Parts: C-alpha cells; sequence; structure tokens
C-alpha cells in the first residue's frame, strides 16, 4: 500500500496472510486473502498458477505484522486449492482472476471467530457501489514502487470507485479493461495498492454493510496518474463461488 497508514489487524479482521514454503524450509510472503466462511478464503489465481501445489502454502488468520506471531493469530494449511478453469494473464490485464483456499488446522478445523478473525460478506447479483463510493483496501504489499522489501507492519488506505466508461478511456485502460473487473483510485494519485497486495480485499460498505466488492488484481505501475488499480468484481462470479463451495 502506497501512502496510507499503519494498522492491527482487529480493524481488518477477515484479512487473510498467505506464505509459501520453499524447498529447503525457508518461507516467503505470497499474498492477501478474504475469510468467506469458516473453511474458505478467497484470493487471486495469479498469486497460485505457477506453483500450484496446495501443500506448498500457509493461510494465518488474526496476524498483524510480517515477521512476528501476533496474540490471537492461527495458522492454517490448504485442504483444497481452486483457480477457475478460464484464468488467463495479457500484458496488464488479468482474467477470471479469483480463486478458492479450503482452509484446515493441523487438527482438522476451519477457523474459530475471534476479535481478531471475522468473515466478510459476499455482494448480492447485479448490486454493486455506484462509481465515486470510497472504499478501503489492506495488505502487506510494498509502500514505494522502488522499494525491493514489503513492510513488516500490516497497512490500510482509502480509493474510489471508477466507471467502466471513465477506465475505458484511451489514457486510462482502453478495451483491456472489461465489464468483469472494477477500478478504483486515489484523484490526486498518492494512494493506491501495490505488488504484494494481490488477492487481498477492496471492501464497500453497501447500504449499511461492509461488502467484499473487489480482489486486488491488477495495475499498471503504483499510485501513477491515469492507471487505476484493477479488481475481481465478485458479485459476477456468484455463480461459481456458489457452486465451489
Ligand atoms: C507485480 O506487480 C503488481 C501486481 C499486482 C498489482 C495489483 C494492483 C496494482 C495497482 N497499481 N493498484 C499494481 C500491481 C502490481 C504492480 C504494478 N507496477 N508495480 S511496480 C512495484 O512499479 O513494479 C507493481
Amino acid at each position: 500500500i502506497i501512502g496510507g497508514e499503519f494498522t492491527t489487524i482487529e480493524n481488518q479482521p477477515w484479512f487473510a496472510a498467505i506464505y509459501r514454503r520453499h524447498r529447503g524450509g525457508s518461507v516467503t510472503y505470497v499474498c492477501g486473502g478474504s475469510l468467506m466462511s469458516p473453511c474458505w478464503v478467497i484470493s487471486a489465481t495469479h498469486c497460485f498458477i505457477d506453483y500450484p501445489k496446495k501443500e506448498d502454502y500457509i493461510v494465518y488468520l488474526g496476524r498483524s505484522r510480517l515477521n512476528s506471531n501476533t496474540q490471537g493469530e492461527m495458522k492454517f494449511e490448504v485442504e483444497n486449492l481452486i483457480l477457475h478453469k478460464d484464468y488467463s494473464a495479457d500484458t496488464l490485464a488479468h482474467h477470471n482472476d479469483i480463486a478458492l483456499l479450503k482452509i484446515r488446522s493441523k487438527e482438522g478445523r476451519c477457523a474459530q471467530p475471534s476479535r481478531t478473525i471475522q468473515t466478510i460478506c459476499l455482494p448480492s447479483m447485479y448490486n454493486d457501489p455506484q462509481f465515486g463510493t470510497s472504499c478501503e483496501i489492506t495488505g502487506f504489499g510494498k509502500e514505494n514502487s522502488t522499494d525491493y522489501l514489503y513492510p513488516e507492519q500490516l497497512k490500510m488506505t482509502v480509493v474510489k470507485l471508477i466507471s467502466h466508461r471513465e477506465c475505458q478511456q484511451p489514457h486510462y485502460y482502453g478495451s483491456e479493461v472489461t465489464t468483469k473487473m472494477l477500478c478504483a483510485a486515489d484523484p490526486q494519485w498518492k494512494t493506491d495498492s501495490c505488488q504484494g497486495d494481490s488477492g487481498g480485499p477492496l471492501v464497500c460498505s453497501l447500504q449499511g454493510r461492509m461488502t467484499l466488492t473487489g480482489i486486488v488484481s491488477w495495475g499498471r505501475g503504483c499510485a501513477l496518474k491515469d492507471k487505476p488499480g484493477v479488481y475481481t468484481r465478485v458479485s459476477h462470479f456468484l455463480p461459481w463461488i456458489r457452486s465451489h463451495t
């Protein structure tokens, strides 16, 4: 997250921190995610498509720092990794960039809701907020495009939703962004998601309820003029999400 503010997981309790074990024992951060139901986390297929082996992945809930065991966190392995069957990656644009990870503790259990661990509600069909609506993002991604390290502490920021026809203008993304994708950015281009934030939540308060409207997917640069963050539009995928869970 470029700019924004440092935060802690009690403000973001549906946020999943996903890591990968490498041959030889080293572990590194991979992508964020969101808890949809006790046994199910949703993220982006691009985070896993090159290493599609469920056994390589560690999922934490209730964790606030990249290298510290926060009081009250739980650790999980992946029972099932489900990648969307029609996913593809163009130059910029990612297509059907959604995935489900069925989670399980070493004792065989799903998550147990607590003060630092909670689900986020999914959207309803044909019901997204209007362009101009403020929404929040969370992640452990880069603070600056020229950094190679990620922040130790969880960050968050707020951005505004942008219409399909504005995001399809020539200096934005043209015909590369489709009706299955949602654009959001800072009007002043000073804050955004960046590398390392992928798969994480775009949450919008809609008719009173906090809703998982988007999933961090792709962008040109970070916090660059006329280049919004692009998000997987969750409401399009309600039939897929339903049948695979
Ligand atoms: C692998 O990088 C990624 C991966 C996913 C992204 C998702 C959203 C956004 C965004 N701007 N909202 C940027 C992203 C970048 C991304 C775009 N360029 N930069 S950087 C650090 O300048 O190379 C990284």
